[PDB]
């Protein structure tokens, strides 16, 4: 149908360490929201201040969780690994001021501008109930004040009942058209993984939705995520007959995002996976067992490792299977 923007009138102010619920207004179907932090960062000391290095400022938001009716999740991502996505997916473009590493002069400020947005497909937002979108507010950098507010910005779709009668109808269940797609981007974090020359086991892919992609980061204890341990990522099925799907430096891995993305590398210690360029479409684990397929890391220094999963799932995959 017809897709058109706009802003909620009612906004909301940044204050450290605080759990802001936004309720979703459900005029229509929603494809997605966008988040701004807009405002400025002040210095009151007798000394200026160098703003720290990344991940500011995406982690002035500690986490973005976003569901409906109470229970279901869309999304759970920190305010850093989405900010990083967006990095990517923008092409390096994405509204992030200020810049690392940034000084505010003593009695004076900087403008905060940092967006993130949440793609939610097309979601049948007029046929659920209370969607919200949580935002975890994360502290202020030493040395300075924060004064500003999050907008939001939706994108809707006038769907009509003919529209959906034309594309299937609705699902078995009658809650949802049948050709729904739903989001499922997750951050899944993997604290103390060793240094080792070669791959080890990280973590295990959950089954259950559809893999679009990876972005994967480490934090290095002393210069945060801005390092270079790692060295190598691969996917590896080990259920049956062990079996790399992807074994990879990370150079080439952030050689490959340069080409996919545009962009240089957000820093030597993030990556982006897009498994259809391993696997023929996207890696769909809807039916298949747990504990089949794991992702690896080679590091150059004991890390914690963050995994932010782009998928989706289908509520009617079955019915859909039809075809």
């Amino acid at each position: 149908g017809e897709i058109y923007t706009e802003t909620l009138q009612q906004t909301y102010a940044w204050t450290a360490g605080t759990n802001i619920p936004i309720k979703i207004p459900r005029n229509n179907f929603i494809r997605k929201i966008r988040v701004q932090l807009i405002g400025s960062i002040s210095n009151s000391g007798t000394a200026a201040v160098t703003l720290p290095s990344a991940p500011f400022p995406y982690n002035l938001v500690q986490t973005f969780n976003l569901s409906y009716e109470g229970s279901k999740t869309l999304y759970s991502v920190s305010g850093t690994g989405l900010g990083i996505l967006m990095y990517y997916t923008t092409k390096g473009q994405n509204p992030a001021y200020p810049a690392p590493g940034t000084s505010v002069p003593a009695s004076g400020s900087v403008n905060l501008n940092v967006m993130w947005e949440f793609d939610l497909a097309r979601f049948p937002a007029t046929m659920v109930q209370n969607i919200i979108l949580s935002i975890l507010t994360g502290q202020a950098p030493s040395g300075v004040s924060i004064n500003a507010s999050f907008y939001i910005t939706i994108t809707y779709e006038r769907v009509t009942a003919q529209e959906i009668l034309s594309e299937g109808g609705l699902g078995a269940d009658g809650e949802m058209p049948l050709a729904t797609v739903l989001p499922k981007v997750i951050e899944i974090p993997t604290f103390n993984v060793p240094a080792s020359s070669a791959p080890i086991h990280v973590a295990y892919l959950q089954p259950g939705q559809i893999y679009k992609r990876q972005l994967v980061y480490v934090i290095n204890s002393t210069s945060g995520i801005n390092n270079t341990d790692p060295t190598e990522y691969e996917l590896k099925i080990v259920r049956g007959v062990p079996t790399d799907k992807i074994k990879v430096s990370w150079a080439a891995l952030q050689a490959e995002n340069q080409a996919e993305y545009q962009v240089a590398p957000y820093s030597g210690a993030s990556a982006i996976i897009d498994f259809r360029k391993y696997f023929n479409g996207d890696l769909d684990l809807t039916h298949a067992p747990s504990d089949s397929i794991e992702y690896d890391l080679a590091l150059q220094n004991q890390d914690n490792v963050y995994s932010l999963y782009v998928s989706y799932v289908l509520p009617y995959y079955d019915q859909l299977a039809a075809l």
